[PDB]
């Protein structure tokens, strides 16, 4: 039946309002009115804001979060990253895969994440085998996702090759690999699986560059002509430089020469741009697939930010290497990344406005729409997705003064997250938090051992 | 003698596994590994040292989330300026005490023991002295005494308001002294300060642009054997008019016209040359690194391989007190490093664990700017250590937990001591609630 949240305070596309009574039928938002009393059967919340999309995540790196810190033996800073990355990545099970990714989405719905884009390239058997139901993986992420209440754009990934110009794939990258054939299968087994998942989008992720061919980027982003495509670029200035050698190109404009780039596309990290790329970027659309922690913690660089906003740009957050879960880590992160190479503070902030009201509007707005659900939001006919903040540190704060609190202050949390209408978690605790943590650490102990 | 037992403990020659500590007035009395709990012992999993916050500016703590609008002003600092001043311009000692207490209590649940409080904010709203002339001093002391925080007192001696000593403005009226009557407050401060178990009186000159030679001269001779800390080289636009001023940079100055040594803390020291760099590590002066208020100031990144490869040591504070957290303050300067040199783990020590070298080189350096180079995991120190909720980590080695609870979110502080005394219970510190009512109180009043 239909039901009602009041809110004190609630930030609507249009701006903050008070008093503003939220209806909910059948995991919809049928009706928002403002300025009204609770009626007597109203679920009563301070501060209310729309759900975040989570628009990149590879779930079994959740796995390996807090454990690739240690410098190693090698000249190569990276290597320790990829040595574990690669340990987890080659031996992790259906079973295991699905444990780890529920843990992780419970962690994702209790920081204020509604939905996730699941940049999913962990595909086949251990010895590079497809296994006897080819989208055995993703349906491990799909069933994950439906246990733990989260919405999800599953993005499954094509991969066939280890560098720029079709170099074969080396024998390490063998659970990641397909070519178009039986990645068109694996779509398929996928739209089957997520049939009756409510509100799932499918889309495609051809992995970057590097890992994909002109020839097979054409043939994967036409076979779901309406859905989202995402794709790594620009991550590392390595990647520009052999890109240049290769085709006389940065990555960006190379894709914005041969692809029609719109706002289907969403191109993850997107660091290394010049000021020209950045622009026409931009103007084409395509949804910056911002993962500022990840990118620190990868020493990737600093996003052109500011140029990328004045354009019209339009970007989502992303967890990514989900090493550490946080609405405010990553916005906080993306700030102070920009505070740091541009000696300034509010640079993110839009007009003389809050700083965390447009990251946060920006990155709810950006989000949704690489997502494919530019319906959603806190509007009315939008899925009922949506967080409540605790404010008992900021009594008094109106709208804006409570997002500064909590995202640059640690002075407001996450307390309720409501997906489809469903609560999903309550003062701070997802409903299923310590079944699917007992399921993580016994997953964990086999992965480590 | 009462006894903590812990299944890992960090000492300082490493992780050792099933410690007993012994603990007598507040101090470390015995320290025995690879043994059981005694029927009367208090079981903690993971226990390491207590943490120094070496720099903070304790009413700033009101004004935490409150700068983040840009305003108006072609300036983006104008903003933090503003409400800075509408705070430092406003506060009674009552709501001063309030709010340092509030703070303190945020910073031991945190797992920081002990804070070197950089202390500023002396006289009355209109510039005039208070009856008791360390009033404000004495607030500090009253808060820190009653969250049992342990308290590394720095008055600032401030000036001036330009480099070649231009006069203070309006303002500054409430931070300024002469020396003679700077000499006098530290005087109260003692007093105040006797029977304060284990607190540290230092003297900290605000910067170079804020004193004169020969009054650094006369502030830093008053108390020899006790710390100095000065802020320098935060800002490129104090860099610039140091250069303006004397031609040269305001570390390079610092080491050319006084004997700096390991008694010293510079606040910051965030533009050096690697030669500078160099020489503050060989000269041994501590780094008073605040990575969260640098990177929410815009201040720049620190030169931390070169300061660690001359030896240098460093320890954290949290400065503008805008968001408390170890975890929080040593990701950040990790981080910073990553961005800027486009590598991973750069602040590890050998092929260690990057947590481990940043935890340990923090409390180090901490100890040693707070003038308690004493103090630590071993026999003779305060019984001031924290224990780690290992709930998600829970047979994971030592160094994995301090990954986990600097990196990835996976570990928490459980509880804390200072000098012996069990200040916060699973997080929770008891007087927090206490105290966030008279905090909201006080912001209540200043935000009217
Ligand atoms: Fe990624
Ligand atoms: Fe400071």
């Amino acid at each position: 039946s239909q039901h009602f949240i009041h809110a004190r305070q609630a930030l609507l596309p249009d701006g903050w309002a008070e008093n503003v009574r939220i209806g909910i039928a059948g995991g919809v938002i049928c009706s928002i009115e403002t300025g009204v009393l609770a009626g007597p059967d109203d679920e009563r919340q301070s501060v209310v804001v729309a759900g975040m999309a989570n628009l990149h995540s590879h779930a079994f790196q959740y796995g390996m979060a807090g454990l690739a810190e240690r410098r190693g033996p090698s000249a190569d800073s990276f290597w320790s990253w990829r040595e574990i990355m690669y340990k987890f990545a080659l031996t992790m099970t259906p079973e295991q895969a699905e444990a780890v990714a529920l843990r992780l989405y419970v962690d994702m719905l209790e920081a204020g994440f509604t939905r996730v884009g699941e940049f999913h390239y962990l595909h086949h058997d251990c010895d590079g085998t497809p296994y006897a139901n080819l989208s055995e993986m993703a349906d491990r992420i799909a069933a994950a996702a439906t246990t733990a209440g989260m919405g999800l754009t599953l993005l499954p990934v094509f991969y066939a090759h280890s560098g720029f110009g079709g170099a074969a794939a080396n024998e390490g990258q063998r659970r990641f690999i397909n070519d178009p054939e039986r990645f068109a299968r694996l779509i398929e087994g996928c739209r089957k699986t997520l049939e009756g998942f409510e509100g799932a989008v499918l889309g495609v992720a051809p992995h970057s560059l590097r890992a994909v061919t002109p020839d097979e980027l054409d043939s994967v982003t036409q076979l779901l002509p309406d859905a989202p495509v995402h794709i790594h670029v620009a991550e590392q200035v390595k990647e520009v430089e052999d890109c240049i050698a290769w085709s006389g190109k940065r990555p960006v404009e190379w894709l914005l020469d041969h692809q029609d780039v719109t706002a289907r596309w969403c191109l993850i990290h997107a660091t290394h741009m010049s000021d020209e790329e950045t622009k026409h970027m931009a103007k084409a659309g395509a949804i910056a697939g911002l993962c500022p922690v990840t990118e620190a913690n990868l020493g990737d660089g600093t996003f052109n930010a500011t140029e990328f906003a004045a354009a019209g740009g339009k970007f989502g957050i992303g967890s990514d290497s989900n090493v550490l879960i946080g609405i405010g880590d990553e916005l906080r992160q993306l700030e102070y990344s920009q505070r740091l190479y541009h000696r300034a503070r509010n640079v993110l902030a839009a007009n003389e406005g809050s700083t965390g009201r447009a990251l946060f509007d920006g990155a709810v707005l950006g989000g949704n729409i690489a997502m494919g659900r530019p319906e959603d939001g806190l509007k009315k006919g939008a899925s009922a997705d949506f967080v409540s903040l605790d404010v008992e540190r900021l009594p008094h704060a109106k709208g804006d003064v409570v997002l500064d609190g909590w995202i640059f202050a640690g002075r407001a949390h996450v307390c309720d997250v409501w997906v489809r209408g469903v609560k999903q978690v309550e003062g701070g605790r997802h409903r299923l938090r310590d079944e699917a943590e007992r399921a993580f650490q016994k997953a964990l102990g086999e992965l480590l051992a």
